[PDB]
């Protein structure tokens, strides 16, 4: 579990954003997920964005990652159902023309850089 001598040891935080994509009138969303097609109840792991198509409105953002860590689909738990349904989702969102992927990322925290070359004060 703890590879160091343990105790004080404060971990940042994670913040979600709302990716708000509309259905090209070609390339609808064009996003894909990793998962597999038989299972026990969930996926044995969340739904990464296996790969996002080009000229898509899911890469115009560019805020989509390949192998993203979505959290929630329009609300919907990431974390049941087969990965059918996660794929379903965003096919039915096509219908409101906009599918909402729920994204978690970390936040920057108070600390200072390593003295070296690469980032400069602005």
């Amino acid at each position: 579990g703890s590879s160091g001598s343990s105790g004080a040891g404060q971990v940042v935080h994670t913040e979600t954003t709302e990716v708000v994509l509309t259905a090209d009138p070609v390339t609808g969303f064009g996003i894909q997920l990793q998962g597999s097609v038989f299972a026990t109840e969930t996926l044995s792991s969340p739904p990464l964005i296996s790969y996002i198509e080009a000229d898509s409105p899911a890469e115009r953002c560019g805020v989509l990652q390949i192998g993203d860590r979505v959290m929630a689909i329009n609300g919907i738990p990431t974390e049941d159902s087969t990965f059918e349904e996660a794929n379903q989702l965003l096919r039915d969102s096509s219908i409101t023309s906009k599918v909402t992927l729920e994204i978690e990322f970390d936040v920057a925290e108070s600390v200072i850089p390593s003295s070296g070359s690469g980032p400069s004060s602005g």
